[PDB]
């Protein structure tokens, strides 16, 4: 059964006006600006960007991807498929 969401976990990342995104649960490094409560630090593939965002916005990567895990003309969007795929749990500082 599943846990709640934990850092390194792999999803797709739902915002408004934007397809649903490859993106994993970052942690928090020493010193960085905290979540609001009941949110998580989302860091989206291909963009590189950061976003807070609750369970509701969440889909875990594996159920997700036959849906979501299609080529998008959106900038950064096929980088990003590559990313979460083949190296999800790499530095893109």
């Amino acid at each position: 059964m599943p846990h709640a969401f934990k850092p390194g976990d792999l999803v797709f990342a739902k915002m408004k006006g934007y397809p649903h995104w490859p993106a994993r649960i970052d942690d928090i490094a020493d010193g960085a600006v905290k979540p609001p409560p009941n949110k998580y630090p989302i860091f989206f593939f291909g963009t590189h960007e950061t976003a807070f965002l609750g369970p509701k916005d969440l889909f875990p990567y594996d159920k997700s991807k036959d849906k979501y895990g299609k080529p998008n003309k959106r900038k950064g969007f096929n980088e990003g498929l590559w990313e979460i795929q083949n190296n999800p749990h790499a530095s893109y500082s």
